[PDB]
């Protein structure tokens, strides 16, 4: 029997509140950014630091969706050669972020121990580490190695399973998503970025080959440069402009549990379904790392490209069916700019949490680490991500709409955000990007 519980719902933010910029929308701005998640915020910061006027529009709240809900481990381990620089450099930038902003984002360098199950897992770790070490850029060496024996058991204090070997990303980072993006938004505002919350962008008005303005629910702003960083909504937005983004929604659940004395520090990943990350506030983030695909219209429209991972391949995925299916066929995929858009209905969207998944991981954690028998659930939530089918983000100009740049479709945006924000700013301004964005182009879906 297929599950019936996964559901797309309107919700509230779980992240720190960020006040809207006061007053009327500006009549013009050098750049307008659609979306107040980490991608929109980091892009805005990079552009404002280069002297451009920037206005962010956010339909709900800052970090209301993915950026406020992430497990939020900041890592480079096992990344592809195309993605690795984005993560390596993202981490470099995160390590300088508190200094840059003059505040605490909650970013901490904490280290990540991933126990390895067998020789094949060990071989794969050693091979990645070897290759990553030689290509590590930005004059910063890779700080990832294999550990064992006394050192490993010290890291995994109290572990009931006698783990023998592990990959150790010693400089892995952590940011608490309730804190990070909102703190960055406050900094953006300090350097002159205007941020208007409860303000949906319905569309972009363009003629000849030139953007003239963005149309919001509260009026229009003149500009010839637009960044779409709309998270899971980017596909829908671009569909209204006749451009296809091949992204598919996936539902996730997350929780925080209370810290206890004797718990392992930092970030732990065990192959028996245990994944936790110590937060700056002393609680522990605990991820089931199980994916739920709620069957919708787009499951059929994009199925072929995903199939090597959508219900195929050996990844921990589950199908769900429910109201989403019928609702997905009712969701309009085009709207006039003078009428109510779907964005004004679902301002802070998420998926309902899976309590069974969250209970299961927490139990497994308690068995492996008995000190957590005295820990209790602090908070639980659901979330939606929207990857592409090829494990690469979309950071790209839109050839059909000169002036439009997209920064979206990543499941590693907490890590990538600072780097992708700089890359996006470079694309916007016509500067040679700090990282070659060719692999992240929309051109790769052509033909
Ligand atoms: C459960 C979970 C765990 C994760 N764990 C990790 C991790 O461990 N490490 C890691 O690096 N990454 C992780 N991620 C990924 C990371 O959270 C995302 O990749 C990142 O938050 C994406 O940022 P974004 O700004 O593109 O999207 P979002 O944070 O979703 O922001 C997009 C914003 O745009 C707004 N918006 C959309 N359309 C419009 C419109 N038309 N007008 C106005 N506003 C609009 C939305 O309301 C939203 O706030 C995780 C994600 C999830 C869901
Ligand atoms: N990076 C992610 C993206 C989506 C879901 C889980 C994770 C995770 O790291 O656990």
């Amino acid at each position: 029997m297929v599950r019936r519980d996964g559901k797309f719902v309107e919700s509230k933010s779980r992240a720190l509140f960020v006040e809207s910029t006061e007053g009327a929308l500006p009549s013009e701005s050098d750049v307008v950014i659609i979306g107040g998640g980490i991608q929109g915020i980091m892009t805005a910061i990079n552009l404002a630091e280069r002297g451009m006027s920037v206005t962010i529009l956010e339909k709900g709240e800052v970090a209301g969706e993915q950026s406020g809900r992430a497990y939020s481990q900041i890592i480079s381990y096992q990344t592809s050669p195309e993605i690795f620089p984005l993560h390596h450099y993202g981490k470099i930038l995160w390590r300088g972020m508190n200094e840059k902003i003059g505040a605490d984002t909650s970013y901490r360098t904490q280290g990540r121990v991933e126990a390895l199950a067998d020789e094949k897992a060990l071989d794969r770790a050693q091979e990645w580490i070897k290759t990553a070490k030689e290509t590590a850029g930005f004059d910063v060496p890779l700080n990832t190695r294999i550990i064992k024996g006394e050192e490993l058991s010290n890291r995994l204090v109290g572990a009931q399973t006698p783990w023998t070997v592990a990959a150790f990303e010693e400089d892995s980072g952590s940011v608490d998503p309730e804190t990070g993006t909102p703190t960055l938004a406050r900094y953006a505002k300090q350097i002159g970025v205007k941020i208007y919350t409860h303000c949906a962008v319905r569309g972009i008005e363009t003629a000849g080959g030139k953007i003239s303005d963005v149309v919001t629910e509260k009026g229009a702003i003149r500009t010839s440069n637009v960044v779409l960083a709309g998270g899971i909504w980017s596909r829908l937005f671009m569909g209204n402009m006749g451009v296809d983004l091949p992204t598919l929604n996936v539902y996730l659940s997350q929780q925080r549990v209370s810290g206890v004395p004797g718990a392992p520090r930092g970030n732990v990943h065990l192959p028996n379904g245990i994944h936790f990350r110590e937060q700056a506030d002393g609680t522990y983030a605990v991820a089931p790392r199980i994916f739920t695909s709620s069957i919708v219209k787009d499951s059929f429209l994009l199925g072929p490209k995903f199939m090597h991972l959508l219900g195929g391949g050996e990844l921990p995925l589950e199908f769900s069916i429910g109201e989403d299916l019928f609702n997905s066929f009712k969701m309009p995929t085009s709207w006039k700019l003078d009428e109510k858009s779907p964005f004004e209905q679902y301002r802070i969207a998420t998926a309902t949490q899976n309590t069974e998944h969250l209970d299961a991981v927490f139990q497994r954690m308690k068995t492996e680490f008995p000190v957590f028998e005295k820990s209790q659930i602090v908070e639980r939530w659901g979330a939606v991500v929207s990857p592409t089918f090829d494990e690469l983000p979309i950071i790209s100009e839109v050839k059909e709409y000169p002036g439009l740049v997209i920064n979206t479709a990543t499941v590693w945006g907490m890590t990538e955000g600072p780097a992708a924000g700089e890359v996006t700013a470079d694309i916007v301004t016509g500067k040679k990007p700090v990282i070659d964005p060719t692999p992240f182009s929309l051109d790769r879906f052509k033909k």
